[PDB]
């Protein structure tokens, strides 16, 4: 578990690496970006782009898709009761289905999936996606700061190849994920992604987004991690943000 922590494996495509230290400003973390029509890959900082961290809410995505996959939610019904527990924000105190869920980033229901889901079937998906160490741990809560670990370049590439490459994931669900991840849409792009945030010792300690945009004339994935600053899943997003205008990716 020495070489756990990081993800060595040669990259065997085009990449151009960046500099945006001007926009991360006092926090410190990566940017990967993956051009479908190019091929290729963008990276900021390429070390911390290898380092593995918790994946926290990001983590969710691959819930969803589980989930579906298992049919313990579908798209006649993924609604699942409140159990009566007051949580801090009212989003959370009521009755969900996956895109308030998803939008809401709803632990509950999350964790309701993964109560559903047998160990050897998660770690049958996680090989085959190649999602980080693999480790699964106590098989409680195991991605929110815990024994599950993925780099920011790993975060790009195992999303890119679940949703882009023909595997045993449907159609269907891969459609009912990609709606429940939707944020912005306009004449020019739709923008659709998933903060994390984690939390220790009352400060924030890693902060994620991870995404993907569609334009007319292509589709880019795409993720941020700060591991020092203000790391927050928010300060991710608007990182993000700040590049893919920057670069084009966004008018509008
Ligand atoms: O890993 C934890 C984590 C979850 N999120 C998203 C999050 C958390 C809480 C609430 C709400 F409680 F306020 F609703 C909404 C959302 C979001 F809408 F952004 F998805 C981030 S950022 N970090």
């Amino acid at each position: 578990s020495i070489t756990d922590y990081n993800y060595k494996k040669p990259l065997h495509n085009d990449y151009q690496i960046l500099d945006k230290s001007k926009i991360f400003g006092s926090n410190s973390g990566s940017f990967v970006m993956y051009s479908m029509a190019a091929d290729a890959y963008y990276i900021y900082n390429e070390k911390e782009s290898r380092k593995r961290y918790s994946p926290n809410s990001t983590y969710k995505i691959y819930l969803a898709m589980f989930g579906l996959d298992r049919h313990i939610i579908n798209d006649e019904n993924s609604r699942m009761s409140w159990n009566h527990k007051h949580y801090p924000f009212d989003a959370w105190n009521k009755e969900q289905d996956l895109n308030t869920a998803m939008q809401n980033s709803v632990n509950w229901y999350f964790e309701r999936i993964s109560d559903q889901i047998p160990k050897n079937y998660t770690a049958t998906q996680l090989k085959q996606l190649n999602y980080g160490n693999k480790n699964l741990g106590s098989y409680k809560s195991y991605w929110m700061e815990d024994s599950l670990k993925i780099s920011n370049l790993e975060q790009v590439i195992v999303f890119k190849n679940m949703m882009e490459q023909n595997n045993h994931f449907s159609k269907k669900a891969k459609n009912q994920l990609s709606s429940s991840l939707l944020i912005k849409k306009n004449e020019k792009y739709e923008l659709y992604g998933k903060t994390g945030t984690g939390i220790v010792n009352g400060k924030y300690n890693n902060g994620w987004f991870v995404g993907y945009v569609i334009t007319n004339h292509d589709k880019y994935y795409f993720a941020t991690h700060l591991s020092d600053g203000k790391p927050s899943g928010k300060n991710a997003e608007l990182i993000s943000e700040k590049i893919l205008k920057e670069m084009g990716v966004l008018n509008g």
